[PDB]
């Protein structure tokens, strides 16, 4: 623990007793661990309490059913309701369905949190340190960092601990501290003390805070605090729920449920008025109150029955489920809406290097000049074996291994690769593999240098740890690096200013060593080095060099290329201003060309496939990269973005060609082109923005800081697990896998969630419309009543709970990934689907009324009132308007009513079987494609049998039905509802639209 941004850099080193360049000793690390513990927060636990989660009773349609239960609990406390205990049952036929859905949602939520926590904890965060046991920097688990050690951070990195800055290697250091300070744009740092002890974080301009991101630059620091003492460590618990709101589709279904309240309300108030007449009837003594209280109970029960009380939970669930499924594919969802949004994406923009490609670079080819004689220019080309970062391989010329030191050009070439380089190698002792520290492109040069061994340095007798940077160090010992002009994407090159080492010859000349995109670099060369010699750049020499670059980048290896140059006579340091990055290009002029290196960088295995799937799902894939256009077009071909011969003259563009276009033309180019190359970070963002101007849902995939703006602009930003912390911070999803296949899976999951939300609604609407159609069909046709308040509450508990919820576990449709993407502003409910809600709701309305009627008429066990119903119910007591007074009251027989109640349950459970797929037949999508549904159905049917046959219960709900023959008819009236939808599905299937 050091308490000061306010002590000097010397004082900090001395406090911890550390040598700035070596780092802590093994024993020091031992002590510091003991005294300071591991660099991690304890928390890591809790989050949502079991009870906290349970409270999604907080919704809308749930509060309605909630209150409804209150009243049925209060109407019951007044000793009445119609039948004593039957009124205390009511409040529980209501809560039960709420409790069921609550349990499911809670369970889904728990499993989700878990799966995610599993995936997040999987891959250990690493840091870079200099420690006394190793000359070059090394990577260690971030939790093993202690106060006192020398840490290295560079553009892209998450700052691993609270660090006091020692040394800024770049000309500036910019940092993203939003997570801590709310400071929206990156901020500049220095290494000078900040006197004020009580200084607020924003003024700690010589400190790097754990959890912030290096936006730009490279720095060396010493760790002040770790773990909980960390600036962001103190503030973990605090903060009043920075957790946001809900998803578009969620607010949509929500809004939709909002207006269903209105309608159901009205239909209910209606039911009350429609029946304000039967208020005096003998059934409730005709009391001038007992009649309206009953029908008010009928309306309320009809309401609780009509309201899709489960809709809120099923969204929550399908969501928690998609997150869980994605977690299983090693995708981390940082933002809930991302799966649904991905669901209707029409365009996937994608970075090339490290995203479409593995970013495992190896220098496999190189050249320098050989002869220059007038229009004749010849190169010395070489090949290099070893594909990994291991310093193991050969330099081949003409199939014979050569001693690089033999060629003065290679000596210089390796010198440049070694000095103009912000990366290094670190040998992982446990994995037994050489790993990069820093950027792949640079590390590839490091391993190259080790392979070239141009000064014939003795390395055979070195450990694998030492062997990793041995020849590079040799070069470093030979030239002092005064300073570095950081790589920048406008100039697309990078520089180092160096002086001869021992200062023994303090004027044999200073040099700058330059490396960069070949086109820019070759343009700024005026000389060409030939061995130890120098001759002027000419057309022929340049054409030669460029064409071999073209050859390599377009050939079967699709080589990523770089030019290497030296500035033989650099400006005086004093004439050089380090303040403005924009003057670096001029400093990097009048160059001598030395050579080119060509890098191998294999495409990911799963990409070509994923793209085909996008193509099938109507999804466009665009490659966007800073790399040369040649290599980018070639790669696109290799992975299927472009055909192997496809003309691409106006389907591929460099940033410059794209800028040369009018705005209108740029927008258009984005609609046809699929390869954008040598484009800056601003270009990436613009392209995405253009796609969005066609009101399209755009995804962006990337890994590097040049991608963060586009990543933030897209609808869904997807970062690679292997990429920069900056790219991850700007994303909604992270592929911890680095597996590009997952993107397509996410799309499909998001497509499936929508479809499940759909069938759920279709089931509730078409069914509940039916129930309401019943109450109005009998009351209008002038029949005995079909149902009673509690009977209503029961078809509710049994047809609107788990059978509905279960549809959320529907399997994806057969063609789900073979249609195009749904426009996001598609009316939630199609014009045709509404007719389908009615055709079904109608059969349900008229099948449940026909059942009670059939009992009164065609039913043997029942009376034989025979067609016309004898017409009315004017009889009542003993023989009234005498039209065959053979039976007294019959109506008020539980039988006709229990009958309808059982066609209702049965026929609802029947057309939930229609809700496995929008338009697919039960033929291609059989009932057993969703087992969860079949279980729920059995649960309800069986629950319905209980109520009917367990002796005390039928009294509470109204007496039973002859197993043998009654059911035969219920089942005979109900089964057709499957036949009816199956005609409807066929209609919209055999004729297709949507
Ligand atoms: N460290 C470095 N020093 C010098 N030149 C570099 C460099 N890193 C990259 N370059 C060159 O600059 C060019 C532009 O880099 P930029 O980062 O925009 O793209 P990229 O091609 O490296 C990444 P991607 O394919 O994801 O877009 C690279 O293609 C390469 O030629
Ligand atoms: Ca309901
Ligand atoms: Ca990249
Ligand atoms: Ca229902
Ligand atoms: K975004």
């Amino acid at each position: 623990m050091e308490a000061a941004h306010s002590k000097s850099t010397e004082e900090c080193l001395a406090y911890f007793g550390v040598s700035e360049t070596t780092g802590l000793t093994p024993d020091q690390v031992k002590r510091h661990l003991e005294k300071y513990g591991h660099n991690e927060l304890p928390a890591e636990e809790g989050k949502s309490l079991w009870e906290l989660v349970i409270e999604q009773f907080e919704d809308l349609l749930v509060r309605i059913l909630l209150l409804a239960a209150c009243i049925s609990f209060v109407l019951a406390w007044f000793e009445e309701g119609e039948e004593t205990i039957t009124a205390f049952v009511e409040p529980f036929v209501i809560l039960l369905i709420l409790i069921a859905n609550a349990i499911v949602g809670v369970w889904q939520e728990r499993n989700a949190e878990n799966a995610i926590e599993a995936l997040k904890e999987y891959e250990p965060e690493m840091g870079k340190v200099y420690r006394a046991d190793r000359k070059s920097v090394q990577r260690i688990k971030a939790r093993d960092i202690v106060p006192g050690d020398i840490v290295e951070v560079a553009v892209g990195d998450k700052v691993p601990a609270d660090i006091r800055i020692l040394s800024i290697k770049s000309t500036t250091l910019r940092v993203d501290q939003s997570i801590l300070t709310g400071e929206s744009v990156s901020v500049i740092k220095h290494t000078e003390p900040v006197p004020d002890p009580r200084a607020v974080n924003q003024d700690k301009k010589n400190m790097l805070f754990s959890g912030t991101n290096i936006a730009a630059g490279k720095a060396l620091g010493i760790v002040a605090t770790t773990g909980v003492s960390t600036e962001i460590g103190k503030i973990r618990d605090q903060m009043a729920a920075t957790e946001q709101d809900k998803t578009p589709l969620q607010q949509k279904l929500d809004e939709f449920g909002e207006q269903l309240s209105k309608v159901i309300s009205l239909i209910c108030v209606a039911v009350w008025l429609i029946n304000i007449g039967h208020f005096n009837d003998p059934v409730h003594g005709g009391s001038w109150i007992r009649g309206a209280i009953y029908y008010f109970k009928i309306a309320v029960a009809l309401a609780v029955a009509a309201i899709p009380e489960g809709l809120p939970a099923v969204i929550t669930t399908c969501l928690a489920l998609g997150t869980r499924r994605m977690a299983k594919k090693n995708a981390i969802v940082r933002s809930l809406p991302s799966v649904e949004t991905l669901g209707c994406t029409s365009v996937i923009c994608s970075d090339k290097t490290g995203t479409l490609t593995t970013n495992q670079m190896s220098v496999c080819k190189m050249f320098i000049i050989d002869k220059v004689d007038g229009d004749f220019c010849s190169l010395n080309e070489f090949s290099i074996t070893g594909s990994t970062y291991a310093p193991e391989g050969e330099v081949l010329k003409n199939d014979k291994p050569i001693r690089s030191g033999q060629f003065d050009g290679l000596v210089e070439l390796a010198t440049i690769c070694a000095l103009c380089n912000d990366s290094s190698l670190d040998f992982n002792e446990t994995k037994g593999v050489y790993e990069k520290v820093g950027e792949a492109t640079e590390t590839a040069l490091t391993t190259l240098v080790e392979k070239m061994n141009v000064f014939n340095t003795e390395v055979r007798n070195l450990s694998k740890v030492e062997r990793a940077n041995a020849c590079n160090s040799v070069i470093r010992q030979l030239m002092k690096k005064e300073f570095t002009l950081e790589f920048s994407r406008d100039r697309k090159s990078m520089s180092v200013y160096c002086s001869p080492a021992k200062s023994s010859r303090a004027a044999v000349g200073n040099k700058m060593f330059v490396k960069g995109a070949p086109e820019g670099v070759i343009d700024r060369c005026n000389y060409v080095r030939v061995g130890t010699t120098r001759v002027p750049m000419t057309g022929p020499v340049k054409e030669k060099i460029l064409s071999v670059i073209k050859e390599w980048g377009t050939g079967r290896d699709t080589l990523r290329c770089l030019a290497l140059a030296t500035r033989d006579t650099p400006p005086k340091r004093e004439e050089m201003v380090l303040d403005d990055s924009s003057r670096f290009m001029e400093y990097e002029t009048d160059l001598t060309f030395v050579g080119v290196v060509g890098m191998l960088d294999p495409p990911r295995k799963e990409v070509m496939g994923s793209i085909q799937l996008c193509r099938d799902a109507g999804i466009r894939v665009i490659m966007i990269t800073g790399d040369n256009k040649g290599t980018a077009i070639a790669i696109c071909r290799r992975i299927g973005i472009f055909g192997e011969n496809e003309e691409v003259a106006d389907r591929a563009y460099t940033g410059r060609e794209f800028d040369d276009l009018p705005l209108a033309e740029q927008r258009e180019a984005c609609r046809r082109a699929c390869c954008f190359a040598r484009v800056e970070p601003s270009h990436k963002s613009k392209i995405v923005e253009y796609l969005q101007s066609y009101d399209e849902i755009t995804a962006m995939t990337g890994d590097g800081v040049n991608d963060a703006p586009a990543l933030k602009k897209a609808e869904i930003g997807i970062a690679m697990g292997s990429g920069t912390a900056v790219a991850k911070t700007a994303s909604e999803m992270v592929l911890a896998d680095d597996n590009f296949s997952t993107i397509v899976a996410a799309v499909e999951e998001g497509r499936a969630i929508y479809n499940n939300m759909k069938q759920f609604i279709r089931y509730l609407i078409s069914s509940n419309v039916g129930e309401v159609v019943c109450i109005f069909l009998t009351a209008a046709l002038g029949l005995p009543e079909a149902l009673i308040p509690v009977q209503l509450l029961w078809v509710n508990l049994v047809t609107d709970g788990l059978p509905a919820t279960a549809l959320g576990f529907n399997p994806p449709d057969l063609d789900i990934m073979d249609r195009p993407p749904r426009s996001p502003k598609e009316p939630l409910i199609s014009g045709w689907l509404f007719f389908r809600y009615m055709a079904i709701g109608g059969y349900v309305g008229a099948a449940t009324v026909g059942a009670a009627a059939w009992w009164f008429m065609y039913a043997e066990d029942g009376p034989g009132v025979t067609y016309h119903q004898l017409t009315h119910f004017m009889q009542c007591t003993e023989d009234h308007p005498h039209f065959e007074g053979l039976d007294c009251e019959i109506f008020e027989a539980p039988e006709p009513m229990t009958m309808a109640l059982s066609v209702l349950v049965t026929i609802e459970m029947c057309n939930a079987l229609n809700s496995l797929s929008e338009n697919q037949s039960l033929m291609r999508m059989p009932p057993w494609v969703n087992i969860w549904l079949l279980g729920s159905i059995c649960l309800s049917m069986s629950l319905h049998f209980l109520i009917l046959y367990v002796d005390p219960l039928p009294m509470i709900f109204k007496l039973k039905a002859l197993d043998l023959t009654q059911w035969l008819m219920v089942l005979k009236i109900s089964l057709p509802v499957i036949g009816l939808d199956e005609i409807l599905k066929f209609i919209a299937r055999n004729y297709l639209e949507g």
